């Protein structure tokens, strides 16, 4: 852990609360002397040492990343008299999947395309960094000034009791429906497992904030139609093209799906275009 | 029958055969006043009434057509004082098949983009006029000056029955490899059909024309290999990205495939970047 990270607590000015769950939450803050003289800032914390840590190994792992564009970047943290605080970048417009349903500023289909790669950029950026991330969705993007997205994880700060896209399976809730057939069957979890999710986000994009599977219930069911090669059809806001690439993502051989930087050049391509 | 394209017989000066079968050949020769003073062209002519027509059905389909830069475009025609002819521009570079084994005028992987492209430049012309072509490879493509290709059929000017290609397939001798499966199983030819003809195309150029599915012979199992989805692995002088789209070529639901006008944005977007 480097020294240059760590943030004088009391230049935190806290505001509202962003988020929350059964074990941290998100809170908006003015932080002065981090930059301007002040910016808005995303402060992450927890409200059990089990979990104490779950957040300090969050910690380190945000600090080895180094900053993209499409990624909430890490600015500062307090970790030595007190409890641990990890300063983010504020994204001021929340997460993605409520920006997309509350658009249904005006949103055109470049802006729609825009995201999408940006999103892509930025999994090129961790598959080069070598993560995977467990939970990717709309829901895990953030929306700043600019038509900006980064990726994020809320994690902890996400209530996922109530949450009914994250179904208990084993010992564990998962986001069933952008979860990749390895990881659902096999517990894998690879960049090509991403790859999947992605093509779900792109679905929920260009849907609008559509729940992926409408009118599909994650049951007995669901679990043989994924394994049988069900794809879902596409989504209203789709083009002819983009759907092709989303259904590229749905391989069920992982070696067949493209990858980030695959997706990168796919949809470098249609911006150009469109 | 329009009278325009009517040519004068005497006018042609006849040199090499280029091309013969059962049926028919076609000849090169030298044509005087139908572009210079005299240019090069190929000549498709017979050697049965019950193919006196398919020639004249040939004939008219030809001239309601109009012409594409690579599409292999007729000029005149000879139908009034003797043997039917169909003049049509001359591909001095002969069939695409060949021209690619010789090759294993320098050949570069931007070529090999430019070749697949103009295909479905050509392919998205005859979409556009609603035609299909039931013979869609890379022996039925030529290659003229300045690396352009143009689509053909030399049909009855190809020996089928030295052709181990064309596989004996109930009463018919047919090209299966490059066939879609509902070819195969429903004797149904449609535009998309000729998708799934275009990514075996792809796969052809790509390899430097080899025989698709190598090692692998036409019988039984073959068509139970593709009925249960089989699809070639990636060529030698494949890109990631052009993988992609063939495979899309290849998609059991003939609805699920692009359409050309989607291959061309796909290829022109890998163009403009490689
Ligand atoms: C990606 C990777 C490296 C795997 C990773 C990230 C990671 N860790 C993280 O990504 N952590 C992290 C950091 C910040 C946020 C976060 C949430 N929000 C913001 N930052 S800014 C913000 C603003 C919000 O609402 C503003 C008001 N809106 C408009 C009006 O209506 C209400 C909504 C709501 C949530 C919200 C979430 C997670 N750990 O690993
Ligand atoms: C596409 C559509 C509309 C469905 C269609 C087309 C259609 N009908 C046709 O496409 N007809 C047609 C017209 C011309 C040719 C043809 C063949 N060749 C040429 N034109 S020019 C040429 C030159 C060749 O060799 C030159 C020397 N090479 C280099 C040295 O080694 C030897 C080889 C060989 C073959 C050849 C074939 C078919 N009917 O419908």
């Amino acid at each position: 852990y480097d020294l240059k990270w760590e943030f004088p607590r009391e230049n935190l000015e806290f505001g509202k609360v962003l988020g929350s769950g059964a074990f941290g939450k998100v809170m908006n803050a003015t932080a002065y002397g981090i930059s301007g003289v002040s910016i808005q800032v995303a402060v992450k914390m927890l409200k059990d040492s089990s979990e104490r840590e779950a957040l300090m190994s969050e910690l380190k792992m945000m600090t080895q990343l180094g900053s993209h564009e499409n990624i909430v970047n890490l600015l500062g943290a307090c970790t030595l008299s007190g409890p641990i605080y990890l300063i983010f970048e504020y994204c001021c417009y929340g997460d993605l999947l409520n920006y997309l349903r509350s658009k249904r500023n005006v949103l055109t289909f470049e802006d729609l395309l825009c995201f999408a790669y940006q999103v892509a950029k930025g999994m090129e950026f961790l598959e080069f960094k070598s993560c995977v991330h467990r939970d990717l969705a709309a829901r895990n993007v953030l929306v700043t000034h600019g038509k900006v997205v980064k990726i994020c994880d809320f994690g902890l700060a996400r209530d996922i009791m109530s949450d009914s896209n994250y179904v208990v399976r084993g010992n564990a809730r998962l986001p069933v429906k952008w979860m990749a057939p390895e990881s659902l069957f096999e517990g894998i979890y690879t960049i090509k497992s991403d790859v999947w999710s992605y093509g779900i986000l792109l679905w929920e994009i260009f849907s609008l904030g559509v729940n992926p599977y409408p009118g599909i219930p994650v049951d007995a069911n669901f679990y043989k139609l994924i394994q049988n090669g069900f794809k879902m059809d596409q989504p209203f806001y789709a083009t002819e093209e983009i759907y092709i690439i989303m259904q590229s993502c749905w391989a069920f051989d992982s070696r067949k799906r493209p990858s980030f930087p695959n997706l990168t050049s796919f949809l470098g391509c249609q911006l150009a275009d469109a």
